[PDB]
C-alpha cells in the first residue's frame, strides 16, 4: 500500500509526463521494443519496424502510446483504487494479447527510466521508488487476475 506522501510524488511526476503524452510514450514504447525485443514480436501492429528511426518515425505508434499512458495515467489516479480500469486491460491482455507478466516488468522499467530522463528535478530517488512501488502495484493486481484467469503461469 502507498502512503499518501508516495502518491503525491508519483501524481507530482505525472502530471509533468501530461504536458507531452505522446513524446513519452514513443520514448518508453521504443525502450520496450529496443531492451527487450521479444516484446515487439506481441505487436502485429508495429513488428515491421526494424529500426529506431523507423519507430520514431511511426504515427501509429505515437498514436498507441498515447493510448497506453491514458490508460495507466487514469491508473495512477485512482491511488490503488482502480479495480475497475484493471479488470479490462488484464481481460485483454492475458486473454487476447497474451501479454506475460513479466513484460508488464519490462514496460515499468522503461517508464521509469523515460521519466528519470525528462523530469530528473521531480524524479529523485524519493520519486523513483514511490512510482516503483506504484508500478509494482499495477503489476501485483494485474497478476492476481491473470491467475484467476489461468494465465499467470
Ligand atoms: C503500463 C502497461 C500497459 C498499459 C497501461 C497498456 C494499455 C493498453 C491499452 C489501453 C490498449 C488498448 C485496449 C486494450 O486492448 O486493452 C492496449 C493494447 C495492446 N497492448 Fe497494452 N498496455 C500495457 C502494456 C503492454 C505490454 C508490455 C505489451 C506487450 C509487450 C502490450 C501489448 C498490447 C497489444 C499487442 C495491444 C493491441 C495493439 C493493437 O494491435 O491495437 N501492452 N494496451
Amino acid at each position: 500500500v502507498l502512503s499518501e506522501g508516495e502518491w503525491q510524488l508519483v501524481l507530482h511526476v505525472w502530471a509533468k509526463v501530461e504536458a507531452d503524452v505522446a513524446g513519452h510514450g514513443q520514448d518508453i514504447l521504443i525502450r520496450l521494443f529496443k531492451s527487450h525485443p521479444e516484446t515487439l514480436e506481441k505487436f502485429d501492429r508495429f513488428k515491421h519496424l526494424k529500426t529506431e528511426a523507423e519507430m520514431k518515425a511511426s504515427e501509429d505508434l505515437k498514436k498507441h502510446g498515447v493510448t497506453v499512458l491514458t490508460a495507466l495515467g487514469a491508473i495512477l489516479k485512482k491511488k490503488g483504487h482502480h479495480e475497475a480500469e484493471l479488470k479490462p486491460l488484464a481481460q485483454s491482455h492475458a486473454t487476447k494479447h497474451k501479454i506475460p507478466i513479466k513484460y508488464l516488468e519490462f514496460i515499468s522499467e522503461a517508464i521509469i527510466h523515460v521519466l528519470h530522463s525528462r523530469h530528473p528535478g521531480d524524479f529523485g530517488a524519493d520519486a523513483q521508488g514511490a512510482m516503483n512501488k506504484a508500478l509494482e502495484l499495477f503489476r501485483k493486481d494485474i497478476a492476481a487476475k491473470y491467475k484467476e484467469l489461468g494465465y499467470q503461469g
